[PDB]
């Protein structure tokens, strides 16, 4: 079995992986730099409004979920001819150097953040007027 076809076949998983885990791990990084920023307010609609930023994420946070999922749901394919054969692969990926772990683990730096930022919120919003 000629390993460029065992590859080709599963690059063009690696594509889908790529393009996938591409805004995810933009979106993990920009949520993950704002959770991590401790939010400064001035008056009331601020502290609101930046508590409606964690509105909209607790509804995007589940769509995202599974958006890890189905991108792990791309890699079963391409890494399951390497689980099997002695292919080689040069690393992680050649599109996107994203490791199942690395997308994984980032996630779940975003939900721990989530709540520290719940809290901090709703004690400052209930400590303005």
């Amino acid at each position: 079995g000629s390993t460029e076809k065992q590859l080709e076949a599963i690059d063009q998983l690696h594509l889908e992986y790529a393009k996938r885990a591409a805004p995810f791990n933009n979106w993990m990084e920009s949520a993950m730099e704002d959770l991590q920023d401790m939010f400064i307010v001035h008056t009331i609609e601020e502290i609101e409004g930046l508590i409606s930023a964690h509105d909209q994420f607790k509804s995007t946070l589940p769509d995202a979920d599974r958006e890890r999922e189905a991108i792990l749901a791309i890699h079963k394919e391409a890494q399951r001819i390497a689980e099997s054969n002695h292919i080689k692969l040069s690393g992680s990926n050649p599109y996107t150097t994203v490791t199942p772990q690395i997308i994984n683990s980032k996630w779940e730096k975003v939900q721990q953040l989530v709540p520290k930022r719940d809290h901090a919120l709703l004690e400052e919003q209930s400590k303005q007027q």
